[PDB]
DNA sequence: CCACGGCGCC
RNA sequence: AAAGGGCGCCGUGG
């Protein structure tokens, strides 16, 4: 069953890393399988040079390690991508092997054999699924090479700035904690919401605003505290303490340790088979949880900087999910908002707060956004009434008035649920599927939860599909200009270009992103250039 | 790791 | 008056 290295062209690779992060790992073993015959590499790094592509489970990760080693080894077929298209609950090689056959072990030869076996199995299961195969060939497979480039290229950090920030934030946390304990009259677990609830609402007697979801306790969530800002001096201190503590522990302190000593850069890991709707995920750091608006969240982006002689170019799709909803629903009022170049959240804020659009400040706009997303995407009158501190019947009436402004959105939700009940799944514009078997559940809460998943997925997943396709379309032209693609998070992409090319790069990227796919509304992209991510994000 | 819950980012 | 989606974190249980 064994055979000498090197393998024939087209064989499936298997590999074992010393740790899960390819930029940080040694390649313990490398092997390839073809016709069930397995070829094991005598010297893994040397053997990488024999391969023309990385074809097999986790191909992107081997490509990342190859790039570190100065080798252009593009990722090719990967059964993980096939499995994820078949059903996005398929997210790990372990889970995929368990579901479809075989076993994910710690031996390279066995992994190579499994890759071959899973490719055949899953490819067969996809026969005739032309829309999923289009996603595979035109989005997922080429995107894997883009993600390999992003992860291996990494991004420069201003480590001196982070070190200073850590000292400054620690000092401020200490001051805040001390002042909180003084205002409270005693020390307590400032990280315990149960203890906070007691201090705020029993001991200091502040009025409670909201109830927690499941247990109906007095909520201490940020929105409640924000509304109690002027009720007691302790409140603003708690809010600040919570945020500083969180960002220090998750970003400010860990980031400098993630700088790779060989590259001098941070190598964020991107995963394209991780979420239920098709959104990309990042880890080490998870970029998702860096706040956009707060001073410290902004200071964190200031720590992400361009290489000397380069600039960062940051591009953000403006309200892409709402534009997708306009497209999918065909709602005329929604389409009109974007055709007329208006801001959805400002327009609706003006409507719901009864003030002119110019009077909609960022605080009001933030409040409106939270209401819009909650209402559009399925919040009940009960929850809305509690959070808005209004009677139930008033919240129920607001919801009806809201959808009366966008009548075809409701029609779209209903049609989507009707077809989903029939088919057992829902789909994005490009045909990415999420299975929703609980649409036929008899238990009311179980069925209704399935419905909310079902009509949310086509919007979020289509937005994600669009970003991924834009990345695929942009990448080769970027490389032609000597530029790099570094980060993707939220609705944003961050590139790095030589200073002399940055303006041309910004123009090209905006164009490619705005024209990625024709919709019933235009796509808008905001673009900025700077030596750091914050300066570029403006 | 799994469950539960509140809370936090988009 | 059963609780928007996605992704996380922590706490509590094991
Ligand atoms: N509470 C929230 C917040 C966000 N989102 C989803 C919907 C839009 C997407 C991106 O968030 P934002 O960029 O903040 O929203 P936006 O519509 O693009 O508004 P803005 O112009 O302020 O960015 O995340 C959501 O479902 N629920
Ligand atoms: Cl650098
Ligand atoms: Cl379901
Ligand atoms: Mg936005
Ligand atoms: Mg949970
Ligand atoms: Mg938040």
């Amino acid at each position: 069953e064994e055979a000498p290295w090197p393998p024939p062209e087209g064989a499936f690779v298997g590999f074992v890393l010393s740790r899960k992060e390819p930029m940080w790992a040694d390649l313990l073993a490398l092997a390839a399988a073809r016709g069930g015959r397995v070829h094991r590499a005598p010297e893994p790094y040397k053997a990488l040079r024999d391969l023309k592509e990385a074809r097999g489970l986790l191909a992107k990760d081997l490509s990342v390690l190859a790039l570190r080693e100065g080798l252009g080894l593009p990722p090719g077929d990967d059964p993980m991508l096939l499995a994820y298209l078949l059903d996005p609950s398929n997210t790990t090689p372990e889970g995929v092997a368990r579901r479809y056959g075989g076993e994910w072990t710690e031996e390279a030869g066995e992994r190579a054999a499994l890759s071959e076996r899973l490719f055949a199995n899953l490819w067969g299961r996809l026969e005739g699924e032309e829309r999923l195969l289009w996603l595979y060939r035109e989005v997922e497979r080429p995107l894997s090479a883009v993600l390999a480039h992003m992860e291996a290229t990494g991004v420069r950090l201003d480590v001196a700035y982070l070190r200073a920030m850590s000292l400054e934030v620690a000092e401020e946390i200490a001051r805040l904690e001390a002042e909180v304990f003084r205002l409270a009259g005693h020390p307590f677990n400032l990280n315990s919401r149960d203890q906070l609830e007691r201090v705020l609402f029993d001991e200091l007697g502040l009025p409670a605003i909201g109830k927690t979801e499941k247990t109906g306790k007095r909520s201490t969530r940020a929105a409640v505290l924000e509304a109690l800002r002027e009720a007691h001096p302790i409140v603003e201190k708690i809010l600040q303490y919570r945020e500083l503590t969180k960002l220090k522990s998750t970003y400010i302190d860990p980031l400098p340790d993630l700088i790779h000593p060989r590259t001098g850069r941070l190598h964020t890991r991107f995963n394209q088979t991780a979420t239920a709707t098709g959104r990309l995920s990042s880890s080490d750091p998870n970029l998702q949880n860096i706040p956009v608006r707060t001073p410290l969240g902004q200071r964190i982006r200031r720590a992400f900087i361009a290489e000397e002689g380069w600039l960062l170019v940051a591009l953000d799709y403006s309200q892409i999910e709402l534009r997708v909803l306009a497209h999918l629903s065909g709602d005329e009022n929604l389409i009109r908002v974007f055709q007329e170049g208006r801001d959805f959240h400002t327009e609706t804020a003006s409507w719901m707060f009864g003030v002119p659009r110019e009077a909609v400040d960022p605080l009001m706009r933030r409040a409106a956004k939270t209401i819009n997303f909650g209402v559009l995407y399925g919040m009940s009158a009960h929850r809305l009434s509690q959070e808005l501190a209004i009677p139930y019947e008033e919240a129920q009436a607001f919801i009806e008035r809201y959808f009366q402004s966008f009548p075809k959105v409701r029609a779209w939700i209903e049609k989507t649920l009707e077809e989903g009940r029939r088919r057992g799944y829902v789909e994005t514009l490009f045909g990415r599927r999420r299975y929703v078997p609980d649409l036929e559940a008899r238990v009311k809460s179980v069925r209704e939860a399935a419905e909310r998943k079902a009509f949310n997925m086509p919007v979020q997943g289509t937005a994600a599909d669009l970003m991924k396709l834009a990345m695929v379309k942009l990448f080769p032209r970027l490389e032609e200009m000597g530029a790099r693609m570094l980060l993707q998070v939220h609705d944003e992409l961050v590139l790095e270009a030589p200073k002399e090319r940055a303006e041309a790069v910004a123009r090209l990227a905006k164009e490619v992103m705005e024209g990625v796919y024709p919709l019933a509304v235009p796509l808008e992209v905001e673009v900025g250039i700077g030596e750091d991510w914050l300066s570029a994000k403006e």
